């Protein structure tokens, strides 16, 4: 057989709520646990042996991922492609444009995943329990709690075929506690699938008119997580998910992260900790838990940071705190300033966001805020958007 | 004799309060009263006869710049040129470099004033006073209530030969009523004493170590303003200044501002208020006091316009409604939506502002709240910052 991989991206209209990082780098690109958010995905796409071209698709522009998608392929090895859809139709229409260049070299399965989703990625195992499951798709599901209910709404499967029952967006009445988890797979008849409601029926949302009347037909089914998944459309998300990546790396290949905990011209990582090789460190500083530092970044002597992700290019000078933040690029820690949040994943100040070149003056505080780019900050702020 | 003047214009960094208009158009070329914000300025230079040049220095990037000043000198008939000071030095380092670029015509003096000032601009009236004065320059003032003492400080002039006594720019230590209003005026011998500041003493302030010094020599003097002044470092604050405009045009030729006031195809106009020629407008909407309208926008029917200016290319749907707010580029208000203020050009949300393709839906509220540029509002915010 010959297997494909479809990406969805989105378009600047999207990474709207990223905007302090969006304005320097698109919500798919920015580094999650030192690697861009679609990094992780691709990844995982290395692993299916059967599987050739990649296609990521949104109406952002070539340019910016022009220059990503070339690095990609001379790691993995993969043939990975950007394509704008001119017109974009949210998720159903998006790929049935252009359905001619996804089945190009008649692939059995085609793979469509979701730009901002942070699950496992057990993509051979669900590609071969459709296999045996046949019909169009199999989706991806996860048992969670009644009272989480709020978030998706009702989705009913029946556990002896796993076969999909029911399916309703938002208006849940009543839940089966199984949720949607964005990753799909499905056979090369889901372009017919498509061409029955565009065609047939004639803007088209692929979980409504696609998966919800796929109910009683045999056709639908279903394959648990059995780990981990957050969606993270906030920023804020970033660093809870940042976690599970690290403890994902913590599993397997724990020596890819960085694990000095001692101080032989290496400083104390107190684990889960992500190190480039191009950062500049001090065997002062004490590096906690669930921290991702980028590439060509100056950490300063006797500075802390536990619970952050910091971007490419930022200076960190002496004596400096940083808890539940996440720092732009080529932005300035003073001396003595202190950058914290609260670390609430549901409140919206509750990880304080730095914006790109922004200069946090020595001795300054900043509590739980968002800074924009190219900002300077003199007096310490807290609890404020700051623009 | 002959004169030349030179505007302090600023960079992207002085802007940075104006993010949401500063994203899409700098500072000083925001419509004002709906001429962008130094138009004010170089319209007072054409009144003075013997004046010549005109240099706009500010760091910013001179591709802007050069579009905008080709339109300039077409009304009226005067060499205006933009020079971007590659090493910013303040105001006083400004213009110390390329000090030969101004003296190219010997001119007997220059003007210098800033970029945020609203003033009356009596330039033929301070430049006469600088005559008779002699002296270095001549300054400007306008007589303040005490209790208005913490925005600047103090300064003394003796008013038998208008003379600065003394000048401390933030510690006030017991004021005089009197302060400063940013537009200057300098004899040809200025270039001299930043030599003997720059050169001889050796990121100079105009206003600490040459304003401050010149005291007891009878060579700085004053004049006083008799008439208007608000200093528009805020954005909000580009409204309470754009009805001093208004009333300017209301004094001198009011018949450049539009006038309807009755329904002969014109809307109920009431008051200062400029419609550009290129807009659409209904019979049914009532335009209230202090609203600047730009170019080629389309205004609905029923709709209520006052003290807010709108720029190009806004749509106004059904029986909308703006208030105290400032609305964007090509923004969109729904119909029977609402956006409104406090109008405290004081508090910070005082005045709603929203960016550039900002799409407020129909019946969508927007109540003292900044909205970003690019953005879609289908639910009412009110009292936040919507990013």
């Amino acid at each position: 057989e010959k297997v494909v991989a479809v990406i969805m991206v989105g378009g600047p209209t999207k990474g709207t709520r990223f905007r302090p990082l969006s304005f320097n780098t698109p919500k798919p690109l920015i580094p999650l646990a030192g690697q861009p958010m679609i990094h992780h995905p691709i990844s995982a796409c290395k692993k299916i042996s059967n599987l050739a071209q990649i296609f990521l698709i949104g109406f952002y522009e070539e340019r910016e991922f022009a220059l990503y998608v070339s690095s990609i392929s001379n790691e993995l090895k993969i043939p990975v492609r950007y394509l704008k859809e001119d017109k974009p139709h949210g998720s159903a229409g998006a790929l049935y444009y252009f359905r001619d260049r996804i089945m190009e070299e008649k692939p059995s399965h085609v793979f469509l995943l979701n730009c901002d989703v942070c699950c496992s990625f057990p993509l051979q195992g669900i590609l071969d329990a459709h296999r045996r499951y046949g019909g169009i798709g199999t989706m991806l599901v996860i048992k969670v709690s009644a009272e989480a209910a709020s978030q998706f709404g009702e989705l009913i499967a029946d556990p002896d075929t796993k076969e999909l029952l029911h399916y309703t967006e938002k208006p849940e009445t009543f839940v089966s506690d199984l949720i949607n988890c964005g990753v799909y797979v499905f056979t090369s008849d889901i372009f017919n699938a498509i061409e029955e409601v565009y065609s047939q029926i004639r803007f088209v949302r692929l979980d409504q008119d696609i998966l919800s009347p796929l109910a009683g037909k045999k056709q639908l089914y279903t394959y648990e997580n059995k780990d981990f998944w957050e969606q993270i459309k906030t920023p804020g998300k970033s660093l809870k998910c940042s976690a599970l990546y690290l403890s994902q790396f913590r599993e397997t290949s724990p020596h890819i992260l960085a694990s000095g905990d001692g101080t032989n011209r290496k400083p104390t990582i107190i684990g889960d900790v992500y190190i480039h090789p191009s950062v500049k460190l001090h065997p002062t500083a004490k590096i906690g838990p669930n921290v991702s530092i980028s590439a060509n970044v100056r950490v300063g002597p006797g500075v802390r940071l536990i619970s952050c992700i910091i971007l490419d290019d930022v200076e960190i000078k002496e004596n400096a705190v940083v808890i539940n933040s996440i720092i732009g690029w080529k932005s300035s820690i003073g001396r003595w300033s202190r950058v914290q949040a609260s670390g609430d994943y549901n409140d919206r100040l509750g990880i304080t966001i730095l914006g790109e070149a922004v200069t946090v003056e020595d001795e300054v505080a900043v509590i739980g805020s968002i800074v924009l780019q190219n900002k300077t900050l003199n007096v310490s702020v807290q609890d404020d958007i700051i623009l």
